[PDB]
Order: C-alpha cells, then structure tokens, then sequence
C-alpha cells in the first residue's frame, strides 16, 4: 500500500537523522573507549556485572538495519553505553571520566535532535 510506503519513507528519514546524531556523539569519544563491545576474552566476568552491554558499533549495526523506530529507542542505547561504564568502572578511572564527558557533551546534541525529530515529524 501507499500508506506502508510512506511509513517506510519516514523510517528512512529518521535513520538518516540518527546516523548524523550517532557520528556527532561518537566524535565526543575521541579515545574510542566506547567504539566496540567490551571483550569477553579480556573481561571474562563482564556479563555477571552488566546485563545489557552496548557500544557504538552495535548501535551502528542496528541503525543500518533501520532498527530504531524512534529517537527514544536510540537514546536508550546511548544511555546504556554511559550507564554501564559508570557502574562497572570506579569514579577515579579514565573510563568513568570518559563516560561523564560523553554524557555532558552528548546532552547538547540530543537536546536539538529531539527538536529536529519533532519538528520534521
């Protein structure tokens, strides 16, 4: 149907916007601390600590399958990246501090992305 196509056009446009949001968020992580999943080879106990791991590569795979239906879904996954890091790592670590910085700097980007998603519908 044409209604289905129009919905698919909306999803594709959302996907494009979210790809530019994701690139902008990831620039706020120049050390690439959050680029890839935590390795179970190198932190074998990770899943006893963190129940829903997340990272920018995993987000990017979901995005390219148009797997985010709305910005809320995407924000949830971004928030997991930050929140997981701040639970697993102590305050005095380079990891925790990189999460704080990503949160603070990403908040700016997300604030206007919310306006763009509402605005363009």
């Amino acid at each position: 149907s044409m209604e289905q196509v129009a919905m698919e056009l909306r999803l594709t446009e959302l996907t494009r916007l979210l790809r530019s949001v994701l690139d902008q968020l990831q620039d706020k992580d120049p050390a690439r601390i959050f680029a890839q999943p935590v390795s179970l080879k190198e932190v074998p106990d990770y899943l006893d600590h963190i129940k829903h791991p997340m990272d920018f590569a995993t987000m990017r795979k979901r995005l390219e399958a148009q797997g985010y239906k709305n910005l809320h879904e995407f924000e949830e996954d971004f928030d997991l990246i930050i929140d997981n890091c701040m639970k697993y790592n102590a305050r005095d670590t380079v990891f925790y501090r990189a999460a704080v910085r990503l949160r603070d700097q990403g908040g700016v980007v997300l604030r206007q992305a919310r306006r763009e998603v509402d605005s363009i519908g």
